[PDB]
């Protein structure tokens, strides 16, 4: 009746990929998400998808807090929703990647959260918790652990520049990044430095991936 | 106890037309609506009514998001409420029309929604989903399918002008419209082009209707 | 467990006057009110009290929407809360008055509501519904029936002036008033015209009352 | 399932100190707090902690309303949350203090609340209710009883200056204080007057304490 996430949806007997209502502990109004019911037995709540460059990801603080795009296509679920999900239980993160040569890879993180113990996660900049990498894509996220989220209009990074403005995205920037999955949809190899859909451990700092999906499941 | 819409109110044993409390899945505070318990067996949730020009419909974004007028008279229920209703289940739309010669007609749409898969339906402009026309008024809505909602202060249409400013209303404007039920209450035939309560397939682009009601019921 | 008003509190077995939690149908977070468990068998939800001039009632729109003062003393519960109460059921209004000569009187209204059928009661100005007077104070409210609420910063009255600015209060002003229980605490007879705690049918337009209480109970 | 505070968490069978979900009567979304399950049998809800000066406490009104820092470290839970907790039942306050010589002391108050009967506790400035001192630190809070909360940008104190600006903190200032646990983390004895983490009855007006924790439990 009130699944808290896509794993509750799966265990209630819904086996199809698609859009479902979930109701996190501290977000009782609930909201709709895309559930991946296939990957590693299923029950994954999607919070980011790139697939075709139809949606603008070069967005400000309010858009990254509140979410944008469509659940059936390219979207960012919103940091307020990702906080409501990742604080209610211990989640793992799955990242699926595809290049423009139909190569695929994945990274799995045994631990993932945003603003986990922040009294005001927005004020506190939704800081990243991430640990325990496995998979085929290589690790491009551990270096970001403990970093606040930065947008073009709200700088909490460890550059004297704004990493989000400079690398044309929004991420838990350090000085500045090994991943940038919210970067410009530049479609494969590019001359500009690290400002595309980058997962550096797989395809370097000058290759914008075709497809990315970031999704969570209780450990 | 907690009907999600006017069909739940009807099936609970309330047979009179009137104002009732409903509680959509993702709007658990609930709100009051006018229920039509008569049309095609009843259970219709009203979200728009024109009948006498007593209410100003030439309103900005905030008014069309939040609603205006009175449930017992002319009103717009508000796109945030229409989103909360149409995303909780698959709805049909019924449109009742009356001209100033006591002629009536209706359009039925087997599928209707606003911002159905939008992460932020407001940001995304509450885009229209509508399909499967039947009735006596003719179809004046299918051409609007997939269009964002436009007001005089927020332009998401496919004109290089603001369709809402120009046609003095608020609608899912393309370039620009075949219907304008939120247009000025100009009372029948008028010289100005398409800026009245227009349903073009029935009464052309220069006839402001006396009465309109837009209402929804689960398929 | 979840009384909707002070009558539910009374019928649950709480017989003492005081502050209690209530949970209106469309305000499920609930809030605290002062319950009068004595008047005419009890179960009255207080929304206004004057007794000593310790609280400033010459306040703007936001203060009259959101409430001010303290539940144990002078207060205005707030029009958003009075709307949440009066729309969930059919309420009567009781007004208790006291002059500075220890005279008391009361007015009872068989019907009372604010913004009863308004889609956006705030936008719509929380219009007064009131009918069916009885009691000792005389009727000073029926002439206000159907009038929007006016403050010094938001004019919806039927003067070409701002009635709230002019009569130094906040009320459902026509042109302008027969009651002004939110007026200045001027302490009895005064030279200024109708700008005190006025109930004109009892003590005229130049007498500021010592005590007023406005409270509601389901019919 | 829905503990209202850390005492409900304890009595449900959770004996470890740590972060838990609580759901106050008028804050039904709930939020996370740090529970002290050890002090005097346990069940204490933490709302303030100083331990190392890593968090800036010289913050404005919005930060003191909404909370800041992290539940596992230095934080202020936020006056809106402290109001939601202290109005749902009768609470006692426990204050644990430590100096830089590993001395500890405590103050216990048999009665504690903020904005207890305020219709709008924010407007009303979250006024302090506190009574019935016992413990080893001495009383440095009773003189503040009945005072509104003051920040550098919102002055409700009884100085003709802003006590919060002057003593570089945020507190229920009179003219001005005997305690300032939200003051600058100045680390022990200091030349500046009363602008550190001060508990005057224990360590005077020129000694910034190493550790403070303010926490509540139903009487
Ligand atoms: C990558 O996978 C997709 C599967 O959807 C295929 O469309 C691609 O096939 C290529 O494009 C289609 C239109 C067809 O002409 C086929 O012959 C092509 O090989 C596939 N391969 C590549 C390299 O993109
Ligand atoms: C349209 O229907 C309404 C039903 O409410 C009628 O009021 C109209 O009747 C006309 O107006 C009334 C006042 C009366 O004089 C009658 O004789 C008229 O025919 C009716 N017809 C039209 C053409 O508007
Ligand atoms: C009005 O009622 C109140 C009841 O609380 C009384 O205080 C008033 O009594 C008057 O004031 C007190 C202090 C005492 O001196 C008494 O002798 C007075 O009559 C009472 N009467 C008036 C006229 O205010
Ligand atoms: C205060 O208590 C803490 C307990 O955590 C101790 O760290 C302090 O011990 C002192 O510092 C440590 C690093 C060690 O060198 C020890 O020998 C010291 O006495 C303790 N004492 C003081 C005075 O701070
Ligand atoms: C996008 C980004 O941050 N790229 C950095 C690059 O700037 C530089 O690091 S740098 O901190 O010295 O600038 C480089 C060598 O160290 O490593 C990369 O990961
Ligand atoms: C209100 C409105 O939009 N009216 C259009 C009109 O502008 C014009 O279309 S137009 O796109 O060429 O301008 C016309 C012929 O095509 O069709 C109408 O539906
Ligand atoms: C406060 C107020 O409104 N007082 C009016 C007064 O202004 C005048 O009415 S007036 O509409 O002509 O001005 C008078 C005689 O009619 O009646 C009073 O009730
Ligand atoms: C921080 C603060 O307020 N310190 C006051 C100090 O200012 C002065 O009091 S004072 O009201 O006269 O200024 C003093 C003697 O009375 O007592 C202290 O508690
Ligand atoms: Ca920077
Ligand atoms: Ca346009
Ligand atoms: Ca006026
Ligand atoms: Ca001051």
């Amino acid at each position: 009746s009130r699944p808290r996430d896509c794993l509750d949806v799966l265990l209630s007997g819904q086996q199809d990929d698609g859009v479902y209502s979930v109701f996190p502990t501290h977000y009782p109004a609930g909201f709709q998400v895309y559930c991946d019911m296939r990957t590693d037995g299923g029950g994954w709540t999607v919070f980011q998808r790139r697939e075709d460059g139809s949606v603008n990801f070069f967005r400000g603080w309010d858009a990254y807090r509140d979410g944008f795009g469509r659940l059936t296509g390219e979207h960012w679920l919103g940091l307020k929703r990702i906080h409501a999900l990742t604080t209610q239980a211990a989640y793992e993160l799955h990242v699926d990647l595809e290049d423009f040569e139909n190569g695929t890879a994945y990274a799995r993180y045994g631990s993932f959260g945003v603003g986990l113990f922040s009294v005001d996660p927005e004020e506190d900049g939704y800081p990243l918790t991430v640990a325990d990498y496995s998979g085929t894509a290589g690790d491009s996220l551990l270096k970001h652990s403990g970093m606040r989220f930065t947008t073009k209009d709200r700088d909490s990074d460890h550059s004297e520049n704004n990493c989000a403005a400079f690398y044309r995205g929004a991420w838990w920037y350090r000085n500045c990044h090994t991943s940038n999955l919210n970067g410009q949809y530049l479609r494969g190899a590019h001359a500009s430095y690290a400002d595309g859909v980058e997962w550096s451990s797989w395809t370097g700092w000058q290759y914008s991936l075709k497809f990315s999906e970031m999704k969570i499941r209780p450990v």
